């Protein structure tokens, strides 16, 4: 709610709109409560939200399903969709919460139409949610993996994706002045999250 | 050589000198070729360098051992020294190159005199050497662990260390102006490495 309207995810859809033409079908991978999915439908896209949590899915369906908004329960590492079913995909901080990010990335690739866009956000190095990874230093199992924005960037390129753009969502204390002097990796280092705009290679 | 005279490690000893009184004995944990150890002796400390590589140790002994400079081959997770043998310790990027950073940190604590200082540097998130960690995304074993500066900071505090100061060694494109507006974690995010000044709790 707050995240999408004025929070850390409030600039994602406008960025998405810069590349993905309206009416294109979009799959929201790891949609959670489905508010982002809802926002996509409100912007003019036919959106489908997928998440492993039955509770989350029911939560999204309560928003009102229609010809432009639907939700499906599913495993992110085994998406219940056909190859190239979606013209576009959005995956906001879903890849950090798996022990097998490459497996999940390959599924995103599979269901995305060749030459289609994939908008994927990855948490910055100091983003608070990453504190979940800390216990690994004591030998404990953790849910949030340590794949950084720049590591994901390279991984996507090695998996058949072209990175065409990207924007940061910066933490308090950062200004546009200091940014326009830093290489991309350092800009990503100062973020709460980085939003990549990828394209599945044709 | 270049690293210590004008490179990424050229501001470490001056920082060390701000806290550790001369003549104090210092152990250089993971001394490598021992140039840093040599520099410590040149600054006025009685330095001992320890490293697992027999080749590296012989390399350091070639610099000329004396009453203020010596080298010993040893396992960083099983230091061949007595409890509280050293009044001060320096560990420059040695903790990132082990699969068990906590084990190594506890050994550093053990050989350091209570209330003594430990100068420890940790690579920043985008430091090039961390590319060694990348293959883990393909399920491969890697030498460089992913423990970040801020994670180490918390780990040291939970292990009986007080963090009293710290300085960054920044990558090209960063200026002091933008820094004085960022919280410590973001300053660390923009570094090639962060140098912590710790004290073993009494
Ligand atoms: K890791």
């Amino acid at each position: 709610q707050e995240m999408w309207d004025s929070g850390s995810r409030s600039t994602i859809i406008p960025f998405f709109e810069q590349y993905v033409k309206k009416e294109a079908e979009v799959l929201d991978v790891g949609c959670g409560d489905g508010y982002g999915t809802y926002k996509l439908s409100r912007t003019g896209y036919k959106a489908v939200g997928v998440d492993i949590s039955e509770v989350m899915i029911q939560k999204g369906k309560e928003r009102g399903e229609g010809p432009d908004l639907s939700f499906i329960k599913g495993d992110l590492s085994s998406l219940p969709f056909e190859n190239e079913q979606f013209e576009a995909i959005m995956a906001i901080n879903s890849l950090e919460w798996t022990e097998e990010p490459l497996r999940a990335l390959n599924e995103i690739k599979r269901v995305l139409k060749s030459d289609g866009y994939a908008c994927i956000a990855i948490l910055g190095p100091t983003a608070k949610p990453r504190e979940n990874s800390y216990p690994r230093l004591y030998g404990k199992d953790v849910v949030c993996n340590t794949m950084m924005p720049w590591e994901f960037e390279q991984l996507v390129k090695e998996q058949g994706f072209k990175v065409v753009d990207g924007i940061g969502v910066y933490k308090r204390g950062v200004n546009e002045k200091m940014l326009g002097q830093l290489s991309t990796d350092l800009q990503q280092s100062l973020t709460f999250l980085w939003v990549f705009m990828l394209k599945r290679h044709k």
